[PDB]
C-alpha cells in the first residue's frame, strides 16, 4: 500500500513523529513518502496513495489555529481526493495550552466528512517522538494492521 505522511511542524516536534512513522510504516513493507506541508499542494494530493497520515501542531490558545504550513492544506482538504482513502492523524502539543493536539479531531472530523475512512484514533504526544516512544510505536502498529 503506498502511504503519504504529510506534516506541518514549526520546531521539529511533529516532524520527528512523522519521520518515526515513516521508518516504522516502511519497515512493515510499504512504499512511504515523507512530505513537509511547506512543499505540498492540496489539489489531488492523495492520488495514487492508499493511505494518508496527516499531522500538525496547533498554535492558538482560546481558538484552534493550525500550524502555518499545514493550515492552507487543511482549508483545501476537499481538493485532495481523500474519498475512500484510509487516513490517520497525529500531532505534537503541550498540555499547558488549551486545544491540546487540537489538529487531530479537526482533521478526523473533516476527513470523515469528505468520505475518507479514518482507521484509528489519532496520536497525541507532548514534545517530540523520543519523549513518548511507546505511543508512537503502538500507533504505528495500529495503522499497519489496518492498511
Ligand atoms: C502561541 C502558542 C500557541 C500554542 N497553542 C497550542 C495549542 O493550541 N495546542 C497545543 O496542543 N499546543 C499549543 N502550543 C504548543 C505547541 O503546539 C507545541 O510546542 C508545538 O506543537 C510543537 O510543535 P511542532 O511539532 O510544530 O514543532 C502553542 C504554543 C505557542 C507558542
Amino acid at each position: 500500500s503506498k502511504v503519504l505522511i504529510l506534516f506541518g511542524s514549526s520546531t521539529g516536534n511533529t516532524e520527528s513523529i512523522a519521520q518515526k512513522l515513516e521508518e516504522l510504516v516502511a519497515a512493515g513493507g510499504h512504499e512511504v513518502t515523507l512530505l513537509n506541508a511547506a512543499e505540498a499542494s492540496a489539489d489531488n494530493l492523495a492520488d495514487g496513495y492508499d493511505a494518508v497520515l496527516m499531522g500538525c501542531s496547533a498554535w492558538g490558545m482560546e481558538d484552534l489555529e493550525l500550524q502555518d504550513d499545514f493550515a492552507p492544506l487543511f482549508d483545501e482538504m476537499e481538493n485532495m481526493g481523500l474519498k475512500g482513502k484510509k487516513l490517520a492523524a497525529f500531532a505534537s502539543g503541550d498540555m499547558e495550552y488549551e486545544h491540546y493536539c487540537g489538529a487531530v479531531p479537526a482533521i478526523e472530523e473533516k476527513a470523515r466528512g469528505l468520505g475518507a475512512e479514518v482507521i484509528c484514533e489519532g496520536l497525541k504526544i507532548e514534545g517530540d517522538a523520543s519523549s513518548d516512544p511507546d505511543a508512537v510505536s503502538a500507533f504505528a502498529e495500529d495503522v499497519l494492521k489496518k492498511l
